[PDB]
């Protein structure tokens, strides 16, 4: 599995579901799990998107501080889904705040963090295939 195209296809979906235009069960599983998670934490996500205050030279710091605080006490599948949902929120806010080019950079950050800081736990927990067996259709 290529973590890059997982990020690209998820980000493309999250932006297309908002009106912006930017091997498959994993993408559908991440889609369903992320949509349910964003619905369950709608108030927390509304407060998060309101207090983001995205600027070109603060987006990476806000992204990092939330990601490391999310994975500070370990990794699980739910925190990975929240990681994906958080990236989608940051891409939507980037498009929302006259900063569409930021989407590309965000996609490179997610890919990098997946390839360098989550690939070990994922492989040591059955990989993305185990993610689809547990919470996928
Ligand atoms: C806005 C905010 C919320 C936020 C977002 C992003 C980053 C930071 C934040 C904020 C900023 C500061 C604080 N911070 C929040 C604090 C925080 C709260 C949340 N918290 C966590 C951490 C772990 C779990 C936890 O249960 N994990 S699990 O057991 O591995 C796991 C269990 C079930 C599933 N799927 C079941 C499936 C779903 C699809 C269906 C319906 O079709 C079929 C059934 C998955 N799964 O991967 O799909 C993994 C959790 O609960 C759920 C409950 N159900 C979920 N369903 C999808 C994800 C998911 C997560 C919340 C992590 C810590 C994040």
């Amino acid at each position: 599995y290529d973590n890059r195209e997982i990020v690209m296809k998820y980000i493309h979906y999250k932006l297309s579901q908002r009106g912006y235009e930017w091997s498959e069960v994993v993408h559908l599983t991440l889609r369903q799990a992320g949509d349910y998670f964003s619905r369950r934490y709608r108030r927390d996500f509304a407060e998060m998107s309101s207090q983001l205050h995205l600027t070109p030279f603060t987006a990476r710091g806000r992204f990092a501080t939330v990601v490391e605080e999310l994975f500070r006490d370990g990794v699980n599948w739910g925190r990975i889904v929240a990681f994906f949902e958080f990236g989608g929120v940051m891409c939507v806010e980037s498009v929302n705040r006259e900063m569409s080019p930021l989407v590309d950079n965000i996609a490179l950050w997610m890919t990098e963090y997946l390839n360098r800081h989550l690939h070990t736990w994922i492989q040591d927990n059955g990989g993305w295939d185990a993610f689809v067996e547990l919470y996928g259709p």
